[PDB]
């Protein structure tokens, strides 16, 4: 097994995959790493065990589908390893906890949002359809770029947000299009 965090990239207390090489900090993995479960298999994983059973699951969808779908087992694995992708990224911290907003010549957004916000909402089971998902995490990018207006900070919210659509776009496997 590697011996760092495959999320944040740093040594410590780290659970190990049996089925591949990584390894996870107990909260870095999502869902949190399992008490027991000998061997355990991490989501990226079980992710590949989907694909393995239905090869077919990885023909192009329309998005539209995609979000109406309901929050079944496999969707709500799908977005936590979405999640868990986000937070790959070292980027992931200006959005990760509760934000706050005093900035001369902007107001707070209506309905901030922010990852560990989105990672409590899928543990607690409180979406019903990926759609759910899909726009509490474009939520938190938005609210970034219309709060930031011209600072050069705003790009930030354009980046993590790429990171974001990519993965949604292979997970879910979006039908490519130019
Ligand atoms: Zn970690
Ligand atoms: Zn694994
Ligand atoms: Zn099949």
């Amino acid at each position: 097994n590697s011996n760092i965090c495959e999320v944040c990239n740093k040594w410590g207390r780290l659970f190990c995959c049996d089925t591949c090489p990584r390894s996870f900090h107990e909260h870095c993995h999502i869902p949190s790493v399992e008490a027991n479960k000998n061997p355990w298999s991490c989501i990226f994983c079980r992710i590949k065990t989907i694909q393995e059973r239905c090869p077919e699951s990885q023909s192009g969808h329309q998005e539209s589908e995609v979000l109406m779908r309901q929050m079944l087992p496999e969707e709500q694995l799908k977005c936590e390893f979405l999640l868990l992708k986000v937070y790959c990224d070292s980027k992931s911290c200006f959005f990760a906890s509760e934000p706050y907003y005093n900035r001369e010549g902007s107001q707070g957004p209506q309905k901030p949002m922010w990852l560990n916000k989105v990672k409590t909402s899928l543990n607690e089971q409180m979406y019903t359809r990926v759609e759910g998902f899909v726009q509490d995490m474009r939520l938190i990018f938005h609210n970034h770029k219309e709060f930031y207006r011209e600072d050069k900070f705003t790009r930030l919210g354009i980046q993590v947000q790429d990171i974001f659509e990519k993965n949604f776009r292979n997970i879910f496997a979006i039908q490519e299009t130019s």
